[PDB]
């Protein structure tokens, strides 16, 4: 099994401090139920927000799928993340609910298809819905500490990573024993990234380096 403690030694180097992250220092406990609905931004339009519905459960973090299109395009948010919020949250900014990029149905059922979707379901309380982390006011990364970070090939996997470099208030994720195709830069304060020993705290699953 992977061990962060045995790893740093094993590869000498040091994880970054918790500090660094926009993350918090106890992380955030997740009450949500696969099932329930609340709103989300559409990770394929960022300025729609549409109605989404708990598929899994893993960590501190929601597997969502965007209610009225298929389950090809499934998406993962942290519990304190802000583009997930409560249902009515969205009117309540003075904005309208969007129907999602894929959706099924002709765009003039939306209305009809909403109060369906929300009706005789779980919403989500704004209980469930935790306080966002501070941002860290600079970028204190270093590199060569590394981390945990997610796989943005394939989002349910936070794996292994290290700081590969540090420009200003970006930094470059490499991702211990694979390809560079997998590697990303990133702003310091992604939510994307976590500390050493984040999965094991939140009970979420943790890839051992890579293999190749």
């Amino acid at each position: 099994d992977f061990h962060w403690e045995e790893y740093l030694k094993e590869t000498g180097s040091i994880s970054a401090p918790s500090e660094c992250f926009r993350q918090s220092q106890i992380p955030p406990v997740n009450d949500f139920k696969v099932g329930m609905k609340l709103e989300a931004r559409d990770p394929r339009n960022a300025t729609s927000v549409c109605i989404a519905t708990v598929i899994g459960i893993t960590g501190a973090r929601l597997r969502l799928r965007l209610d009225g299109s298929d389950n090809r395009n499934d998406f993962w948010r942290l519990v304190d993340s802000p583009d997930i919020q409560p249902v009515g949250t969205c009117e309540k900014e003075g904005d309208l609910l969007q129907p999602p990029l894929g959706y099924q149905m002709n765009t003039s059922s939306w209305p009809m298809f909403l109060l369906k979707t929300l009706n005789g379901s779980e919403m989500a309380s704004a209980t469930l819905f935790k306080k966002e982390p501070p941002k860290p006011p600079l970028n204190n990364f270093k590199v060569g500490m590394k981390l945990e970070a997610i796989d943005k090939k394939n989002p349910y996997l936070i794996c292994p990573a290290t700081i590969g470099d540090v420009k200003g208030d970006e930094v470059h994720i490499t991702f211990d024993g694979w390809s560079g195709a997998f590697d990303y830069w990133c702003k310091y304060d992604s939510r994307d990234i976590f500390p050493a020993g984040w999965c094991r705290l939140t009970g979420d699953v943790l890839q051992p380096p890579g293999t190749s």
